[PDB]
């Protein structure tokens, strides 16, 4: 198939949060049916960033998803033609980052394009004062709309001191494919376990490591 038992990637990634510019690259790899992936991240302009690197964490991978029980899988029926996300993430404390993706398939290497802006972030809150440390696994909830998918979740990232940071995340998926080789499924839920592996100098070198697990709901149903 155009989506095999192992993928590698790389990444290419842009962006701003608070008018300071970057750019990132990465490589990795992972087994998409299996819904786990590494990537090995390099930031390569505008290092060593003010800000904490968590809030890019959940912007560098949805062909790695473990689509179980048979649902309809949108991200890798979309091969060939690949597919993109946009999203909006909202913190409680203010920040606002929109970003928006464009997920290819080139020479048989998952490539993806991202673009990242932030703005809103306050000077002396946990992101601008790096006082993050990482994620707590989360569910996204993902459903049909307007021949597409959309996602949300409320996630939890940790705080140096033992507290969390809430922000909400509002996400659209559109298939490049005309919805022809596209059966779209029904609602459905992923779990996913994103956790930093290796971090050097000031977060300009991060390795990342993902396992994402899709589900229907599972629990009893009286109709």
């Amino acid at each position: 198939e155009l989506i095999k038992e192992n993928m590698h990637m790389k990444l290419y990634m842009e962006g701003t949060v608070n008018n300071h510019h970057f750019k990132c690259t990465s490589e990795g790899e992972g087994k998409p049916y299996e819904g786990t992936q590494t990537m090995r991240i390099k930031v390569v302009e505008g290092g060593p960033l003010p800000f904490a690197f968590d809030i890019l964490a959940t912007s560098f991978s949805y062909t790695f998803i473990n689509h179980t029980q048979g649902i309809p899988d949108f991200f890798k029926q979309s091969f060939p033609e690949g597919f993109t996300w946009e999203r909006v993430t909202t913190y409680e404390d203010g920040g606002v980052l929109t970003a928006t993706q464009d997920t290819s398939l080139q020479d048989g290497c998952l490539i993806y394009n991202v673009k990242i802006r932030g703005v809103n972030f306050t000077s002396n809150g946990p992101v601008m004062q790096k006082k993050t440390l990482g994620w707590e696994a989360g569910t996204e909830m993902l459903y049909p709309a307007d021949g597409g998918l959309e996602g949300r979740s409320d996630d939890a990232l940790k705080l140096v001191g033992g507290g969390h940071l809430i922000c909400n995340l509002k996400s659209t998926y559109r298939s490049k494919k005309p919805a022809k080789n596209l059966k779209v499924p029904g609602v459905y839920y992923v779990d996913r376990r994103l956790e930093r592996i290796k971090e050097a100098d000031k977060e300009t070198y991060v390795e990342q490591h993902e396992v994402a697990v899709a589900r229907y709901c599972d629990l009893p149903s009286k109709l």
